[PDB]
């Protein structure tokens, strides 16, 4: 009669296990599955284990192609596997899971095509002081394709002391090994907040920090800490990391290596990155370079990076990477939050890799560096080649660009100018000339042109005769030149007839020398060394355009 | 039996106030709450005040941890407060609230952690001509944390005439004083469409206009207008504002101050900003600079800005800001939409602040400026220091960069070149030498190099003798150089022995003077003044690398 | 009780019946499934459900309700989403499968704030078929701030070109609307996405038609079922950002230019690769007009690589910027394009197809990588007003290539260009002939050209009077603010003691340098008659040009 009909329509004894006809209420209801509904019957107290109920709800929802909505904060003790394009929706910002999952496994694993998680919380025990507790939050595994997590708070996954393998528990908040994984509008806060090891991910609009600063964990930092990087990337390819707020991390805010990883073609744009205990944006080789360990072709653009202890933007042994349009700065809050533990405090730094590998083919342009201590807003190490340092960089409010060696001026391109000095010597064809130490050389590199001023003051001679070159022009050794232009505009105490004047021209066999010579009517003569006394001076000016 | 059971299960007399067992149909339905359900029983006629019913629903959803969904457009007359992580979901794009909330309060105030509003509409009275009505739309308050409003039409909040305090009703569409607020995929149209006073907000992919151009409000614009900025920002920190379509505003498209405001570290990228009655993108100090009033370290990058009346991109008294890779332009639609009311029509302008504050340490590179009237693509005022104008800037389809005074070329760095002229004079060690007005000087500054050419045509003399200097080199007063090179490639009517040639070298004491001298065999002599007749001429050429 | 359970939607539940607000029935009427009464859509995925789904659509619009598609539903005519309706797919497997015929779309979206979340919109997917022609999702001219998000749109093809849109075109998603949002989608069809509206936003999509793995026979031709990832004509104020665009049968992202007036678009932070034409492609194929041009587009921060016929390509465009992009190749190029070589240039400027010049474009701060050592950037004859910035890094590719030395003064190369010329001498009377050993070198940096000239006479014919060296590349018809030349070497000239050669730019003919000499406290312009058949000198200096 009526009671029988109501049961037939899931109006009473409503279970998701039952078949109802499509015009029934029971059927309409079976489109949305709560784990509290029958036959899953999840607890709602948040203390009793719900792992079994939720796994069944998952598996049902996959089987019948229905939607899963988690309507409480549910305690679990084993990994939940979100697969087969199943979407876990959280009813509110307080729903999700709380994880007593054991070390060695994740709270949640997302895999398959187009699976993911909306909203809520995925919470670990949050005991960073504990010497036993080791957990991991969310994994997108190697099979994840266009999977996602959006709007979710993933916190409290720590693991004190470094793992030896993944089986130990690592302390990942979110670890992505998938293809095309979207992580957006999430809050992630764990030993390693977000770890990237996949391809074509998008990490957009997230808040990322493990708040080392306020943690209470004794300084100094060391490998035993429960507070590492905001983002840590190894074998990460073609990620975009945009619009994130990354601060106060135990190590670096956004890191790519370079340490058993081959990380290439990532784009890091329009992020704020600050107050980190290591580097802000950190691209670096710590393992030695190989076909399977490198950092290449990454674009760092339009970010605002400041007060990061050991440099805001740090490139070590990386190649073909671009740092364009970023504002990198410090203020006296640096001295407060890092009191006792002073860092390098550099806006933008290039350095060799751990095993000596050069920065090659990197492009640094249009950045605004502010360093009120006057540290060099950009630093360049010995060994670096093929890098371009554009003139659109503004270091007026920092120290000028610092280069570790003068040979860098011809082995890279400094459009942002570089100035230095050198001690000139003279090379007569025979005999010797010795120069007073009043004698100076100055040089400025601007792109592929170098300007030179050389003041030569002889202190003594010994039987100098024949041709004469000045030496040695910084950068120019083993280099050639398309054009060059030199004059002598002052001299004293030379043995010259009247209407004989000196002439100067780059030595085309050794283009780090300038040959000095003299007129003689309708020709010139290369006898200048015999016209020199122990009291002679001259001053030479000009420039070279090198190749 | 059956009646008593269906009542126990929520199948009849369904209410969210009842307790039901978890396998009941009632428990299932209670996961989602419509204010039309018992015990809220909101009116659906769109005309009856529902404030009380909706607030009950909201307090219930907070108490019990359930989803709220507005299923109609709902009249209200007091502020709805969305707190405690509650999300308001609008069932369709027609759902939401219509506000008759009175002056001094908002329609919707959002606060706490992870609270927000999806979809639908939030409509003011939309009476911009009214001299009485005053309303405010959505507020995120000082305790809002990672709250959001996404996908929502917020319109019609107006207030004719300026407010004296917030109590008066201001005419904000959306006003964010929160931390980490998201505003995305909204349409905001109100007197101040969007106001920013918080930290780490994300204003993404919105449509922003109060449609001044078609409003019918009588011109000229004045302080009494009901149409002000699209985005108005005071005390805004670490915002990213990206992908917005911003236009036709009564004042500026996107503005930061500087007028009761300490606005720093914001990123404005990839927006389109056009047809505004003040400026496109506007950063300036209207009130005096202080530790609590300033605009610092903002990034303006990749934007398309056009046909804004009083300039596309405007920087006034601001420091350490950048303007990189923007396309800024005008066409003949300027004079249609602004007929009768010409404004600056500059693509990128720097200015002093209102109280004369200098633009310091700004970076302008890689921008394309198109001005078919030939107005300077970029304008630099007197007082600006530490700024860098890159050579990546393309002003070929506009006027060339205009500087207010020549001394700017050595207090800033113009890689984008600046060319001018000056009248040379001769300073003899003794007597006087007077130049014809045919004598010319020209300088071109490129980065920290200035090239010069001077033509010296003497008109008279008065007992000249001793050394000679040409003066004064533009920009070079009180400056020093690391290298330079000058020659004299033409002379006429001078008192020179056979083989004696003129030499020229920068005065190292006063480095805006070029010392002119000549050869005497194996030394040189500084007696050029006396070698000079009243008909003497020479031409000097060279460059100075200044520090 | 049964009468009340009927009156409260607890029994015979239908969206047609009216219930009061406290009823269960009312609560359920907020969310509409087409499988619910009175629509009763089939669930087998093979029965046609058009009538059922359209009825549901009109209903949800009529009553202001939410429509959720809870299965994959076969259709045979266009579903029209209007009046602010959001279609919401219950899961990633729900949606529609289209056997709609040629000349119409599976789903059409229109009016204000209408859209589609999630699921699939799936075509016949028969790209080998010489009959089947379909189109996927249209936003028409009346779409206003509509959207599709979260959706897989695939399998819409049409072998052979259409004559009109009524033939069926092979579009995946086609946007003709204002302020359209296409995001988090997967689009894979003949033309994966097509753009012809205004102020659209195309964000974080995956876009490809997988030509490389298609098995369609090469070479490519107009008969192919694999064209562009993004095709734009009459496209204004789009942002295209965060997309993975790859392996397309024509270009990854294309604006024209071919019956299209496309302006003020921003293309940023996309990855673009392995396409069979160009990566990012902006050009005029039809002739330039007031309704056919491509203007003021921004290309910025992209990573483009191994695109067969050039990574970034501008042809006859104006006011466009290419800034901070990373453009590169590697040896995989030779693998995926074996038997079909292309240009293999990272960034190239060309004329439009009817000879139109690239005007007023901006190239700066790009990193180009080419192991073949092809020119990172190529500039054609005719280009005017372009600025190539010194922030570009080509150290790992070949240096910038210009087709003609004229370019150095009609554009601004801050990225320096070096070249050479044969000098001649131009004596006031007679003739001096130079050895072929004579050389002329130039480098242009900005609006400065630096020159080295070695002049080596081989024979004379009674020369006299003034002397000019000519012709300085680029300087024909130009003027200069400043110049500086010296002569630092000479042999075998007829010069008295204390007479040296001077040189200065010829101010009447500013591609010439006047050579002359000292004579006490004046100079004399008599140098031609001081030369012999074995005379030599070398001239150096620079011109700043206006
Ligand atoms: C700075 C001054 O400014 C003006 O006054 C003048 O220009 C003046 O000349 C000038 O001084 C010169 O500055 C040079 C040094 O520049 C500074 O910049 C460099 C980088 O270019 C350093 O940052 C330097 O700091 C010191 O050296 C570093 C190495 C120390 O940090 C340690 O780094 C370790 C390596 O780890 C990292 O690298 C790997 C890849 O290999 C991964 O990416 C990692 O993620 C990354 O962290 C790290 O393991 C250790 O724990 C340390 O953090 C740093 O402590 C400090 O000692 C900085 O001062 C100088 O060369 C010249 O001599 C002048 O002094
Ligand atoms: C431009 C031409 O190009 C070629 O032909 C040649 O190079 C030629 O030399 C050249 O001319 C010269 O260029 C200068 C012209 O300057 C133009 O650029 C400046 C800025 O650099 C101005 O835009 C100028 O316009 C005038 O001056 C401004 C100030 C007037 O606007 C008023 O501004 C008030 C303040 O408000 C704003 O500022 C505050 C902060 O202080 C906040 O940010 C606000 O939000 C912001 O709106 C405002 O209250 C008033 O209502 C006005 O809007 C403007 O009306 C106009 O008077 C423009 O011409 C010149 O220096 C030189 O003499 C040659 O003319
Ligand atoms: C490359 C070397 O590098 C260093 O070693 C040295 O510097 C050395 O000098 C150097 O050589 C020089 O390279 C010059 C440039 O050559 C290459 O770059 C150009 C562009 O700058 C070309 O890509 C060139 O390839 C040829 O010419 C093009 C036109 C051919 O492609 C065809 O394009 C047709 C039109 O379609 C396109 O344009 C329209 C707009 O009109 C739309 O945008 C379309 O979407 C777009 O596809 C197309 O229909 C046809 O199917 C073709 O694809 C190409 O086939 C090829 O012939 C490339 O080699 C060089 O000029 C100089 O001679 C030196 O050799």
């Amino acid at each position: 009669m009526l009671r029988g009909e109501l049961n037939n329509e899931g109006v009473i004894n409503f279970s998701h296990a039952d078949t109802y006809g499509n015009d029934s209420v029971g059927a309409h209801l079976q489109n949305v599955v709560y784990p509290t509904d029958a036959p899953f019957n999840a607890a709602t107290d948040g203390t009793t284990d719900t792992t079994v109920a939720i796994k069944s709800a998952i598996a049902h929802c996959i089987s019948k192609g229905k939607k899963l909505v988690l309507n409480h904060l549910f305690m679990i003790t084993d990994t939940l596997v979100i697969s087969d394009g199943l979407h876990v929706e959280c009813l509110t910002s307080d729903s999700g899971v709380k994880s007593d999952v054991p070390a060695g496994k994740f709270a949640v694993k997302i895999t398959g095509a187009n699976s993911g998680w909306f909203g809520g919380k995925i919470l670990g025990k949050n005991l960073p002081e504990s010497t036993t507790v080791r957990q991991d939050g969310v994994l997108f595994d190697e099979n994840a394709e266009y999977c996602f997590i959006t709007g979710t708070e993933v916190t409290g996954f720590f693991a004190k002391g470094l793992h030896t393998s993944d089986a130990d528990g690592v302390g990942y908040g979110i670890y992505d090994k998938g293809y095309g994984t979207l992580i957006s509008k999430c809050y992630a806060n764990s030993k390693f907040c977000v770890a990237l090891g996949g391809t074509e991910g998008r990490v957009l609009k997230n808040r990322i920090t493990n708040n080392y600063l306020t943690s209470g964990e004794a300084k100094p930092w060391s490998w035993a800490s429960n507070y590492w990087d905001g983002i840590v990337s190894e074998n990460a390819h073609r990620y975009v990391i945009a619009f994130n707020d990354v601060s106060a991390c135990g190590q670096s805010g956004i890191y790519f290596g370079g340490n058993g990883g081959y990380s290439t073609d990532n784009i890091i744009v329009n992020n704020t990155v600050y107050a980190c205990w290591n580097r802000g944006i950190d691209m670096g080789l710590f393992s030695e370079k190989s076909a399977t360990n490198d950092v290449l072709r990454n674009i760092i653009k339009g970010n605002n990076t400041y007060n990061n202890r050991e440099n805001n933007i740090w490139l070590a042994g990386v190649s073909n990477c671009s740092v364009v349009g970023n504002t990198s700065w410090f203020d006296t809050n640096y001295d407060v939050i890092f009191a006792g533990y002073p860092g390098g405090h550099i806006c933008i730094s290039l350095a060799s890799g751990a095993n000596g590998e050069a920065c090659v083919g990197n492009t640094i342009d249009s950045n605004t560096c502010i360093d009120p201590r006057g540290n060099a807003g950009i630093t360049v190490p010995t060994g670096a080649t093929g890098n371009v340092f554009g003139s659109g960089n503004n270091l007026s409010q920092a120290g000028a660009i610092y280069i570790a060696s003068p040979d860098l001026i011809t082995s890279n391109r400094f459009e942002l100018a570089v100035t230095g000095s050198f001690t000139p010597v003279l090379l007569p064809e025979s005999g010797s000339i010795t120069l007073s130490s009043s004698s100076t050389g100055v040089f400025r590199a601007t792109g592929n042109r170098i300007d030179f001023s050389v003041t030569v003051n002889v202190s003594s001679i010994s039987s100098p005769s024949g041709n004469l070159n000045i030496a040695y022009l910084p950068g120019m050794s083993g280099k050639t030149s398309s054009t060059s232009m030199f004059i002598i505009d002052y001299w004293n105490d030379l043995t010259l007839s009247s209407g004989v004047i000196p002439l100067a021209s780059l030595n085309l066999e050794n283009q780090d020398q300038i040959t000095v010579y003299r007129t003689d009517g309708g020709r010139v003569l290369y006898d200048f060394s015999s016209l020199m006394k122990s009291t002679s001076s001259f001053i030479l000016k000009g420039f070279v355009d090198f190749n």
